[PDB]
């Protein structure tokens, strides 16, 4: 599906609010390099 069962607002907030690798992880639930696994996907 497209927007049925998938996340997006989670990482969309940890980056679009003003964070950086380490500070982004403390705000959400994932390390900074793991976070870039997402940012790279551009999903």
């Amino acid at each position: 599906g497209r927007k049925r069962k998938i996340d997006r607002d989670a990482v969309l907030n940890m980056w679009q609010q003003g964070l950086g690798a380490s500070h982004i992880s403390k705000t959400m639930n994932i390390a900074r390099s793991t976070v870039y696994k997402v940012i790279n996907e551009s999903n």
